[PDB]
């Protein structure tokens, strides 16, 4: 295949920057860990002179590959693996293209992901044995796909251990299963041979392990590997980011059956691990990938099992120090103090979406293979997504009758907070009939299926900025006060200075109205102090100017009606319906509102990108109504001298006929310009955003609607 080096990117170095350091046994190398012999061709050449310091971002540039083929292992081996050298930002949908049809990987049914330890590993003799069972039972049915890191260490061993024996023990024989390695390519041992700038074939692989010196070897019984690349040499964790690309990208934007959309079921296993997994783990329930913690593995696990349960709010900095000097003792002397307070806001983050992290108990509870803990992390997962609706969570039950487990199915049909209806268990049924058990279409038709610890503003401690590729500091919940000291606190300052004077803070400055609604606020230097605490930024990022941004956030309501006029009670309670609007690119809808443009009285966005020719109208109908919440929302986009403060005004219309006041509005309201426009119903699972969300649920509780 030649569609490579035309569509897959390989990332060097342009010039060497001479870091000071010996890099075992060397003579300084240039800053990325390739020496100056072997550093490209016109780095050694003085293509001017760019300064004297090293940036990623700056001097770093894409090539067409030369690492891609079929590996052949020396003699341990004799058969044919797949593997392709990709780079740190090749987007995660030109990489599914080149699984499916580059390689013969038809779409598969589960998205199994193996994260843990590695070079420091040794399994207990049973821990081994349990775990060898429950990944070979799982992976033997359906099509699951085992993402895991590619080298001959650790876990990521003696999983291909297992897909080995069961490869060489199997009815159908061969192999059956597909274990795609994801590893870094800088840390790979013999890399020579394995690059060739058309395209070989045989790729050759010698595997010792003796003479490695710092650098891992690759694994021998993985199916396929994706080396990442980021022109380094000898760095770990660089396929961090861009695996939990790929994984959410393949779990829930691939599959077309229904005509709208299903989200493939995917989880991640914990086996011990250190400090790159914790990132992975972090990464991974950000997006909303579930995760199931094997306690009694070692040093991640325990560490995460152990205050799986507890509040986030007494997860503190010494609770971790007790936790962490325990399983953690030969590297004890390692941790330092800029880091502990970095392992505890992950650790925080993980436990506060408890909705998507299981822990698998080792002695008195699922005293059975993985497939129980992965079956209820899927099924606990499905209950509380937002996006896909509730024809996702009818089909992880069809994946737990053809795993013949019948009490995690009972659970699910006799719980009190998740409404199911009779009509919605047909999916599962048909599976059970097919597969001839008698207990769970006995247990369905019984059950009516006849036949004929602290609140401080989060999404502002948030990692990874919006539309920037910057880092905020770790400040965890105890530390977010600005009394409270913080000695290591030395955030960054991205901003999308110091004679800032002139600038009436508290006051109407001028056109600006830089006024709090919490009260004055405090200046530090030239610049605010965000109230509520801190962020872990600084400076303003993505916003307009320093100090409270205001905004007027309007939502607009009617009661739901069906088809008679009658106000349409629910199961439990009125349900109403909410007028939201969706951004031409964007996974989330947004409420109706903006900022408020100087003496334009309406948000810029009902004002714009929306109807026209009634503005005033409705301006004259808008002051009329009851306000619902006025000040600072936890927006994602807040830093240390900046925030977003709000509005909430709600319109409501008790009549659906009620003359021109909801038909002209309903027929009016379309943009003619802009992407969409909808209306949604109001229940704990809209896909929203949090910050519209927590408006809603503080509004809806003011008409009696059941949020
Ligand atoms: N993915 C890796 N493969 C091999 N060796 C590694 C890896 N990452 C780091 N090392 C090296 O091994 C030592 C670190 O071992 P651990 O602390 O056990 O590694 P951890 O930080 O847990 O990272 C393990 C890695 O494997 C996968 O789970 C995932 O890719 C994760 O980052 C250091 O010498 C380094
Ligand atoms: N309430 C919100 N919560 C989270 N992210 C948000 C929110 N509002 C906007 N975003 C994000 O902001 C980005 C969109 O920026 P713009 O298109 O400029 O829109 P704006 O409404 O001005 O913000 C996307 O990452 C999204
Ligand atoms: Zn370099």
């Amino acid at each position: 295949s030649s569609w490579i080096p035309e569509n897959i990117k390989k990332k060097e170095c342009v010039y060497f920057v001479e870091s000071s350091k010996l890099s075992d046994a060397g003579k300084v190398v240039c800053q990325c860990g390739y020496t100056h012999e072997q550093h490209l061709e016109e780095a050694t050449k003085p293509h001017t002179f760019q300064g004297t310091q090293w940036d990623p971002k700056k001097h770093v540039q894409e090539m067409p590959t030369d690492a891609f083929g079929d590996i052949v292992f020396t003699g341990l081996s004799q058969k044919v693996k797949k593997y392709v050298r990709v780079s740190q930002d090749t987007p995660s949908s030109v990489i599914y293209h080149l699984m499916t049809q580059h390689w013969g990987l038809d779409v598969p049914n589960l998205l199994i992901s193996v994260t843990g330890g590695a070079k420091n590993f040794n399994m207990k003799p049973r821990l081994k044995s349990i775990f060898r069972r429950g990944l070979v039972k799982v992976a033997q049915t359906t099509g699951a796909w085992i993402i895991t890191g590619g080298s001959h260490t650790g876990v990521m061993k003696q999983v291909g251990e297992a897909v080995r024996d069961f490869s060489l023990s199997s009815s159908y024989k061969e192999g059956e299963l597909i274990t795609i390695g994801v590893a870094t390519w800088g840390t790979v041992h013999r890399r020579e041979g394995l690059i060739h700038p058309t395209g070989s074939f045989p790729a050759e692989y010698i595997l010792d392990e003796d003479g490695q010196g710092n650098l891992t070897c690759l694994d021998s019984n993985h199916s396929h590997f994706i080396l990442v690349d980021d022109g380094t040499h000898g760095q770990y964790g660089v396929e961090i980011p861009l695996r939990t690309r790929l994984e959410k990208f393949i779990s829930e934007q691939t599959k077309e059956r229904g005509g709208v959309a299903i989200k493939i079921p995917i989880v991640c296993v914990v086996l011990e691990g250190g400090p790159g997994t914790l990132h992975t783990i972090d990464n991974a329930t950000t997006n909303g990938t579930p995760c199931v913690v094997v306690e009694g593995s070692g040093r991640v696990a325990d560490v995460i099992a152990q205050v799986a349960n507890l509040p986030v709010s007494d997860i503190t900095i010494s609770l971790i120090q007790q936790k962490l000097s325990v399983f953690f003792q030969e590297m004890f002397e390692t941790f330092t103090e800029s880091r502990i307070v970095e392992w505890t806001k992950k650790i925080q983050d993980i436990v506060r979406r408890r909705q998507l992290l299981t822990v698998f108990r080792e002695g008195k509870d699922g005293q059975q293979d993985v497939d129980v803990a992965i079956l209820q992390a899927l099924l606990k997962a499905s209950r509380s997504q937002d996006h896909f609706g509730h024809e996702n969570w009818d089909h992880q039950l069809k994946l737990a009758v053809a795993w013949n487990r019948v009490d995690i199915a009972r659970s699910e049909i006799f719980m009190d907070e998740w409404q199911w209806k009779p009509s919605d268990l047909h999916p599962t049924m048909t599976a059970a009939l097919i597969s001839n058990k008698p207990e769970f279409v006995k247990l369905f038709l019984e059950n009516g299926v006849q036949l004929k610890g602290d609140s401080y503003h989060v999404n502002a401690r948030h990692l990874l900025y919006p539309n920037c590729p910057v880092t905020r500091f770790p400040v965890p919940n105890e530390k977010v006060p600005w009394e409270t000291e913080f000695l290591i606190y030395d955030p960054p300052f991205y901003t999308a200075l110091e004679p800032l004077s002139t600038i009436q803070y508290n006051v109407v400055d001028g056109l600006r109205d830089r006024r709090s609604f919490h009260g004055p606020y405090t200046v530090q230097a030239g610049l605010p102090l965000n109230p509520m605490g801190r962020t872990g930024l600084r400076g303003r990022g993505s916003l307009s100017c320093f100090g409270p941004n205001h905004t007027l956030y309007p939502m607009v309501t009617r009661w739901r009606r069906n088809e008679d006029g009658a106000i349409c009670r629910k199961s439990i309670k009125k349900m109403l319906e909410v007028l939201v609007v969706k951004l031409p690119l964007s996974e989330h809808w947004a409420l109706p509102g903006g900022s408020r443009e100087p003496g334009e009285m309406l948000p810029r966005k009902l004002k714009r990108i929306l109807r026209q020719e009634h503005w005033p109208s409705f301006e004259n109908l808008l002051k009329c109504g009851m306000e619902v919440y006025k000040g600072y929302m936890d927006d994602p986009r807040n830093t240390d001298n900046a925030w977003i403060e709000t509005v909430a005004v709600s319109v409501h219309f008790q009549d659906q006929n009620d003359v021109e006041l909801n038909r002209l509005n309903s027929n009016l309201h379309a943009c003619d310009s802009g992407a969409s426009i909808r209306w949604q119903v109001v229940d704990r699972r809209i896909p929203l955003y949090a910050n519209h969300k927590t408006l809603l649920q503080k509004a809806a509780a003011e008409f009696g609607a059941h949020y």
